[PDB]
């Protein structure tokens, strides 16, 4: 690939959830005018365009799917994946992965329910699309790695996290060490840095990177330490209205980086 990220396997994309106020057309633009070649959609994403309100679900129609794959390669972008997905029903796991299989996408981020492990697993290994199980705060199930792994460990390597370094920090734990520990079983990032957490304010909102207390360089050089390859969902929760600007700059600092360090 042309840059040093690239070369090593690492892939800058966007995570469509960071542009959810718009519709994906709108979103496509956003991500092709930050000169990003890979897209994460959330499920239940709006279309917009001549689409107006239908949504990206795994009940899209086969015409939408393939204008939407036509207009994604259109702007230099690949659909890599779909989530966070959070199934209601278990029969409806196979629906997903049909659409994965249909849209041709590496993985689905998603938190499974515990008890449907076995399906999930044998769907993926029949699909051949990955899993990566995105972690947030408690209550939830993957909220810390150890948890993760009792979940997956000793199943297809197809299965593993969707790494959200945020989240793990805003549980107290050393992110850093959760890359660590859920070494050869990261599938792709939630990448992201967040400012220190105040006393008297309920969340710690996520900063341009390199700004915010998670030492995204220390992260990278666990990364790189790690072989690891793969995608780095940018998913940017704060100045939703006019963000572009700031993830430019996220981007910047991420380049620079890993120019550094590889």
């Amino acid at each position: 690939g042309q840059t040093k990220a690239e070369k090593n396997g690492w892939r800058l994309g966007m995570q469509s959830y960071s542009f959810h106020l718009f519709p994906l057309t709108e979103a496509l633009d956003k991500t092709q005018e930050l000169g990003l070649k890979y897209i994460e959609i959330y499920p239940g994403h709006k279309l917009g365009g001549k689409w107006g309100d239908k949504v990206f679900d795994f009940n899209l129609d086969a015409q939408t799917q393939k204008e939407i794959k036509e207009l994604a390669a259109s702007k230099g972008i690949k659909i890599v994946g779909t989530g966070v997905y959070v199934a209601e029903k278990s029969s409806d796991w196979e629906k997903m992965f049909k659409f994965a299989k249909a849209m041709d996408l590496e993985f689905i981020t998603c938190e499974p329910a515990l008890s449907d492990w076995d399906l999930v697993e044998k769907l993926s290994k029949q699909y051949n699309i990955k899993i990566s199980v995105h972690n947030h705060p408690q209550p939830s199930d993957y909220w810390k790695p150890e948890n993760l792994l009792k979940a997956i460990s000793g199943r297809s390597q197809s299965l593993g996290s969707c790494s959200d370094v945020g989240h793990w920090r805003r549980e107290g734990l050393n992110q850093i060490d959760c890359l660590k520990q859920l070494k050869g079983r990261i599938i792709s990032l939630h990448f992201k840095d967040i400012a220190p957490k105040k006393a008297g304010e309920n969340e710690q909102h996520d900063v341009i990177w390199g700004t915010g207390i998670l030492d995204v360089k220390g992260m990278l050089k666990e990364l790189k330490s790690q072989n690891f390859k793969g995608v780095f969902s940018i998913e940017y929760e704060y100045n939703w209205e006019n963000s572009v600007p700031d993830i430019k700059e996220c981007i910047q600092y991420f380049n620079k980086t890993a120019n550094e360090i590889l």
